[PDB]
């Protein structure tokens, strides 16, 4: 996942961020504080975007024209992936957040498929 | 291109990033110094992964369903760009910097086309 | 802008940042939404902040003896440019973001000429 | 783990940039190429580094006073895990890259052993 | 403090840092308007974040194992240290920076009196 | 030193870093190893890199119009002092190395002569 290439890849690391956005979203409805409002913005906005950058390499470095070929709504399936983190970033519903998990599983099971050849 | 969203994208945010990969492999060639050779496949890849995340951040946020509907090639086209500078990364030929090249200028004929329809 | 050198510059990477953080200004202009106001200017700072960034490779980096030489109020001029970005990110007026273009178009007509000579 | 808090941890983020870093050293031992020897030695650099920083994470936010004192051999643990990390920057040899390896399995099972309790 | 290693190491790179924090939350008491909030916020959760770096990398790249043992309460005092910035992350009140502040105090004693012996 | 601004600002951060960067090279010359020379080119770019950086922080954020009035050889102190860091970037020569120390202690001169004036 780091370009040389590795050979090491694991969706977990977009999920684990991801996981984290929607956690903080749950805090948010919790407590409306300004100041904490104003950090759990911050840090979910940074989260979101590991989330994105996680999901984006695998597109580009792990997922080969086999792939998309074999799994023809995968390039679909990532690029609503990463726009709805991209929603989860602008809102504070835990669903937004839980709506970008919804679709890292789906690509984390293709992934694997994949894996076995 | 920030994700606000700002409504501020241009494919020149990539193309620069990919011209000094193009360009450092040219100056690799003309020097075989072996503190020059590190210095410049340690810069290369730093400049070749930020063009990768500009074409991504085109991809991920400024692209939108219709935009792929419109252009069933885009999603491969972009894939294959961000590929390209991969191959880039891995090779002092500055072909394959032209190559990332050639494939941006695609994707920034697509952009504008999307800007004025 | 690498430091290679690579020989690649353009003032085109600060502008598209600036112009950035004006479209945000512009925007948060338009809503008066909490949640939108603190990533309006999360972005915002992160965006001035390249912004900065890139004007500073170029005073650095790019420009020389010769053209500091030829060009007595440059050291100013880039100076004011990046102070007026710092002006920006604390303020959401869409002039403090124009005044950073507009010391920013200054030093793009300066680059400019000094690569034609 | 992005110190909101947020509450989300998981020792899974540092293994698997651990995992990368030894096959990166598995790899530097098949291809001898010059290039290939820098990219791998850089990009090994990088994924060492996020592990370390991961594990640090675990260590300074996620375990609380009572965690150090039910396992009075953790903090001599973390920090033989980031110290094994930085040897395995300065290794090519796989052992090294199993040996941080070896360090986060144990934490990771302290982790689980945690998070029940 | 690169881990290359370079063999050089000082305190005060977390120490400024921290001052920064204190300042921080020292202005945030005579300013209460929204927009200076959220960018004091942002910027004080930035340099903690540094401050918590600088202290993480003496721990595991400068302190070594004689030195645990020589100072039996080090990996709790450091551990404390990053966990007081993480509560100043969280807090406007200058006595939280302050507190940080204190510990570092006595990670800076320790440092010097290992650098002398 | 964050652009708040803090009011905190100290020459030190950028004379650590230019401090890491001599040492490399000094130690770059004490071992030949291949993959030594290709970490310590990685690490000293980097260090370098930070130096640049905290330089034209004093530069762009510290230093007002009427400093620049009272020391009009700043502009050329601190480009100069940057320039030497790119230069020691591209070197082994602790030589190099030094020259930038020196324009950093002739900075840090007029720098605590403006704090105390
Ligand atoms: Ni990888
Ligand atoms: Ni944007
Ligand atoms: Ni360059
Ligand atoms: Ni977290
Ligand atoms: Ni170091
Ligand atoms: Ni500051």
């Amino acid at each position: 996942h780091c370009d040389l290439p590795c050979g090491v890849y694991d969706p977990a690391q977009a999920r684990i961020e991801a996981e984290s956005v929607k956690a903080i979203q749950e805090k948010m409805a919790a407590n409306d504080d300004l100041h904490f409002q104003i950090r759990a913005t911050v840090i979910k906005e940074q989260r979101a975007e590991l989330a994105k950058h996680h999901l984006d390499v695998l597109w580009s470095d792990y997922f080969k024209p086999p792939h998309f070929e074999s799994y023809p709504e995968l390039h679909t399936l990532v690029n609503e992936a990463v726009k709805a983190l991209s929603a989860a970033k602008a809102s504070t519903d835990p669903a937004t957040g839980q709506k970008a998990l919804d679709y890292i599983a789906q690509i984390d099971k293709i992934f694997w498929e994949t894996k076995k050849a």
